C-alpha cells in the first residue's frame, strides 16, 4: 500500500528497525510494518504491570490505596518520583501514575514484586489471550534491548491488541479502565514521540520506552474529534550499542499513518 511504502522508506532513511501496528477501531482494520517481529518493549512493559495490578484490585477493593515503603536500596537508575518518597511510602495507585506518567523505575519494580516477580506480569497478558508478550527482567537491566534477544519482548501487533483490550474494550473493569485511561492522558514524557505528529487537535494517551540499542518505542491510544479512537504502537531500534534515542521517527511515522486516515 501507499502507507507501507512511507513507513518503508522512513525506515531507510533512519538507518533502524521500525515496527508498526495500527488498528482502526471504526472498522476493525489494521496496519502493519513488521507486525510480527519481535522488539525490545523498554518502558512500554510498564503499561502491563499496571494493568496486572488494577486487574488484582476488581478483587482486593481497596488494594490501590495500600502504602508501600520506598527505602534508599530500592532506588535504580532513574527514579524521578520515588527518589521524592525515600523513606516513606507510596500506594499502589501512586506507584502505578509514576510507572505511567514519568516512566519511574523504582514504581516498576515495586509494581512486579507486588504480582509475584516478572512471571506474574506474564501471566495476565496470558490471561487476556497475549500469547506474544513476555516480562523475563526488573529494572534496569530488562532494556539491554541485545539484538536477538527474546527476553523482554513482544511484538507490534500482540501490543496494539493487548493494548485496545484493556484501554477500549473489557479486559478490566470498568472503574479499572477508566482509571487506567486517565493514567495514559496524563503522561508527561511523550510530547516528541507519537504526539508529535498528530494533529494538535487529537486526545492521546499513551506510553514511551527507550533503551540501549537507540531503542526508542511509545505505544498510545487515540481519540480523534468526531472519529472512532485509534490504536496505535511503534517500536523503533538500532544496530549500534550505544545509537541516540530517535523520538522523531516515531512522530514521523505518525504522520504518515495519520495523513491517510
Amino acid at each position: 500500500s501507499a502507507v507501507q511504502q512511507k513507513l518503508a522508506a522512513l525506515e531507510k532513511s533512519s538507518g533502524g528497525r521500525l515496527g508498526v501496528a495500527l488498528i482502526d477501531t471504526a472498522d476493525n482494520t489494521q496496519v502493519l510494518y513488521r507486525g510480527d517481529e519481535r522488539f525490545p518493549m523498554c518502558s512500554t512493559s510498564k503499561v502491563m504491570a499496571a494493568a496486572a495490578v488494577l486487574k488484582q484490585s476488581e478483587t482486593q477493593k481497596q488494594l490501590l490505596n495500600q502504602p508501600v515503603e520506598i527505602k534508599p536500596a530500592d532506588l535504580v537508575n532513574y527514579n524521578p518520583i520515588a527518589e521524592k518518597h525515600v523513606n516513606g511510602t507510596m500506594t499502589l495507585a501512586e506507584l502505578s501514575a509514576a510507572a505511567l506518567q514519568y516512566s519511574d523505575n523504582t514504581a516498576m519494580n515495586k509494581l512486579i514484586a507486588q504480582l509475584g516477580g516478572p512471571g506474574g506480569v506474564t501471566a495476565f497478558a496470558r490471561a487476556i489471550g497475549d500469547e506474544t508478550f513476555r516480562l523475563d527482567r526488573t529494572e534496569p537491566t530488562l532494556n539491554t534491548a541485545i539484538p536477538g534477544d527474546p527476553r523482554d519482548t513482544t511484538t507490534p501487533r500482540a501490543m496494539a491488541q493487548t493494548l485496545r483490550q484493556l484501554t477500549l474494550g473489557h479486559a478490566l473493569g470498568e472503574t479499572q479502565r477508566a482509571q487506567l485511561v486517565t493514567w495514559l492522558k496524563g503522561n508527561t514524557t511523550g510530547a516528541a514521540s507519537i504526539r508529535a505528529g498528530l494533529p494538535t487537535s487529537w486526545t492521546v494517551g499513551d506510553k514511551t520506552g527507550s533503551g540501549d540499542y537507540g531503542t526508542t518505542n511509545d505505544i498510545a491510544v487515540i481519540w480523534p474529534q468526531g472519529r472512532a479512537p485509534l490504536v496505535l504502537v511503534t517500536y523503533f531500534t538500532q544496530p549500534q550499542q550505544n545509537a541516540e534515542s530517535r523520538r522523531d521517527v516515531l512522530a514521523s511515522a505518525a504522520r504518515i499513518i495519520a495523513e491517510g486516515l
